Protein backbone atom coordinates (compact mmCIF):
# COMPACT_ATOMS: atom_id res chain seq x y z
CA UNK A 1 0.00 0.00 0.00
CA UNK A 2 3.43 2.42 -0.59
CA UNK A 3 5.63 3.14 -3.34
CA UNK A 4 9.09 3.42 -2.67
CA UNK A 5 12.93 2.95 -4.32
CA UNK A 6 16.08 3.76 -3.74
CA UNK A 7 16.12 7.43 -3.35
CA UNK A 8 14.76 8.29 -0.51
CA UNK A 9 17.25 7.13 2.89
CA UNK A 10 20.53 6.65 1.22
CA UNK A 11 20.18 7.38 -2.46
CA UNK A 12 22.43 5.07 -5.04
CA UNK A 13 21.68 7.00 -8.14
CA UNK A 14 25.75 6.46 -9.46
CA UNK A 15 27.27 3.22 -10.97
CA UNK A 16 28.86 0.62 -9.14
CA UNK A 17 32.40 -0.50 -10.09
CA UNK A 18 31.23 -3.54 -11.21
CA UNK A 19 28.98 -1.56 -13.42
CA UNK A 20 31.50 0.72 -14.75
CA UNK A 21 33.48 -2.76 -15.11
CA UNK A 22 30.58 -4.91 -16.89
CA UNK A 23 28.29 -2.55 -18.67
CA UNK A 24 31.75 -0.74 -20.01
CA UNK A 25 33.35 -4.26 -21.57
CA UNK A 26 29.70 -5.94 -22.03
CA UNK A 27 29.78 -4.74 -25.44
CA UNK A 28 32.93 -6.85 -25.30
CA UNK A 29 30.80 -9.92 -24.62
CA UNK A 30 27.35 -8.95 -26.67
CA UNK A 31 29.67 -9.03 -30.08
CA UNK A 32 31.59 -12.35 -28.42
CA UNK A 33 28.63 -13.99 -27.63
CA UNK A 34 26.83 -14.73 -31.00
CA UNK A 35 25.80 -18.49 -29.90
CA UNK A 36 24.78 -17.71 -26.28
CA UNK A 37 22.65 -14.65 -25.15
CA UNK A 38 24.32 -12.77 -21.99
CA UNK A 39 24.28 -15.14 -18.80
CA UNK A 40 27.50 -16.88 -20.22
CA UNK A 41 29.44 -13.61 -20.27
CA UNK A 42 27.90 -12.06 -17.19
CA UNK A 43 29.23 -15.03 -15.24
CA UNK A 44 32.23 -14.54 -16.88
CA UNK A 45 32.09 -11.04 -15.24
CA UNK A 46 31.51 -12.24 -12.00
CA UNK A 47 34.56 -14.34 -11.80
CA UNK A 48 37.23 -11.67 -13.11
CA UNK A 49 36.20 -8.91 -11.18
CA UNK A 50 36.29 -10.94 -8.05
CA UNK A 51 39.18 -12.83 -8.60
CA UNK A 52 40.41 -9.39 -8.84
CA UNK A 53 43.04 -8.48 -5.93
CA UNK A 54 41.74 -5.27 -4.97
CA UNK A 55 44.41 -3.86 -6.47
CA UNK A 56 42.95 -2.01 -9.69
CA UNK A 57 39.25 -2.32 -7.82
CA UNK A 58 40.57 0.17 -5.54
CA UNK A 59 40.49 2.84 -8.75
CA UNK A 60 36.88 1.65 -9.64
CA UNK A 61 35.40 2.24 -5.58
CA UNK A 62 37.43 5.02 -5.90
CA UNK A 63 35.01 6.31 -9.08
CA UNK A 64 32.16 4.62 -6.85
CA UNK A 65 32.99 7.22 -4.27
CA UNK A 66 34.08 9.98 -5.38
CA UNK A 67 30.84 10.90 -6.82
CA UNK A 68 28.77 8.98 -4.39
CA UNK A 69 30.52 10.80 -1.78
CA UNK A 70 30.00 14.29 -3.52
CA UNK A 71 26.33 13.16 -4.67
CA UNK A 72 24.99 11.86 -1.17
CA UNK A 73 26.53 14.71 0.41
CA UNK A 74 23.93 17.67 -0.61
CA UNK A 75 21.49 14.91 -2.09
CA UNK A 76 21.06 13.05 0.81
CA UNK A 77 19.69 15.94 2.22
CA UNK A 78 15.84 15.33 0.82
CA UNK A 79 16.86 12.07 3.21
CA UNK A 80 14.67 13.64 5.90
CA UNK A 81 11.26 11.64 5.16
CA UNK A 82 11.29 9.42 7.87
CA UNK A 83 8.00 7.51 7.05
CA UNK A 84 9.53 4.74 5.06
CA UNK A 85 7.81 2.07 4.72
CA UNK A 86 9.75 -1.34 3.18
CA UNK A 87 12.05 0.75 0.51
CA UNK A 88 11.88 -1.93 -2.02
CA UNK A 89 10.03 -1.11 -5.43
CA UNK A 90 11.70 -3.28 -7.80
CA UNK A 91 8.44 -5.66 -8.28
Amino acid sequence: MKKLKKHPDFPKKPLTPYFRFFMEKRAKYAKLHPEMSNLDLTKILSKKYKELPEKKKMKYIQDFQREKQEFERNLARFREDHPDLIQNAKK
